[PDB]
């Protein structure tokens, strides 16, 4: 029931990447969409050598508040494809124990899904096995549950353009089988439109001979060749409750 979607992002690109199709297709449909980031708090210059080397890498210089120029990044995209965006206070890996984390981010998304009140949850099924992925994910797991609202995981792209697929779940679940999520053309084409708009992200992910774009084609043609611009998610079941 896409009425009231509620996609729980990792950092700031994570969802529009790898659902911004299905995201876009549901509003055009006549659906609500939220957006909400985990890991999109603030953090103002001057900055660690450590989190100076990846803000270099984005294009950014010394002076450039990162974070803030990053939300900007999703709040232009996330417009794009007509879903609001709601920012969450966690700080990213690169400027910052397992159990604290994920109890933090699971009350948060509980006050999240309170707000929204979504008739359909997502978040990552945390392929690529980042720390914040997993965190997300975990959280979103339990606070879902709690609230008694259905719950699908995406495949985190580009990631899975190039690698995996088997993800470590939380003990006594499993994912049910795959679904191919199908869009018309102008989801497709407002997807790679907002993608864009992460521009800091984009200077590694379409870096030189990065093949992004085509590269996404691809993968979503490998999934169904016949068939137009599609993207993956599966159900979660569980075998075994504590
Ligand atoms: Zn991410």
């Amino acid at each position: 029931d896409r009425t009231r979607i509620l996609a729980i992002s990792p950092h700031l690109d994570d969802a529009v990447l790898s659902v911004g199709a299905s995201l876009a297709q549901a509003e055009q449909d006549g659906g609500k969409v939220t957006v909400f980031t985990v890991f999109a708090g603030s953090a103002a210059p001057p900055y660690s050598p450590a989190a100076e080397r990846f803000h270099a890498r984005w294009g950014l210089s010394p002076t450039e508040d990162a974070p803030l120029r990053r939300r900007n990044e999703d709040i232009a995209a996330l417009d794009q494809l007509g879903a609001g965006h709601r920012h969450g206070r966690f700080l990213d890996a690169i400027y910052r124990n397992n159990h604290d984390l994920v109890a933090a981010i699971r009350e948060d998304i509980e006050s999240m899904i309170a707000e929204c009140d979504p008739t359909l949850v997502l978040t990552c099924v945390a392929i690529g096995k980042h720390p914040d992925h997993k965190a997300t994910r975990d959280a979103t797991l339990l606070a879902a549950r709690e609230r008694g609202i259905p719950l699908r995981l995406w495949q985190d792209l580009p990631y899975a353009a190039y690698s995996q697929d088997l993800a470590e779940l939380p003990d006594g679940l499993r994912l049910g089988s795959p679904e191919l999520s199908f869009v018309d053309e102008e989801a497709r084409t407002r997807k790679f439109q907002a993608m864009k708009h992460y521009a800091t992200q984009l200077s590694v992910l379409d870096g030189p001979n990065k093949n992004l774009f085509a590269k996404l084609d691809e993968h979503a043609r490998n999934a169904a060749p016949d068939g137009g611009y599609n993207e993956t998610t599966w159900p979660v079941i569980r075998y075994a409750a504590e």
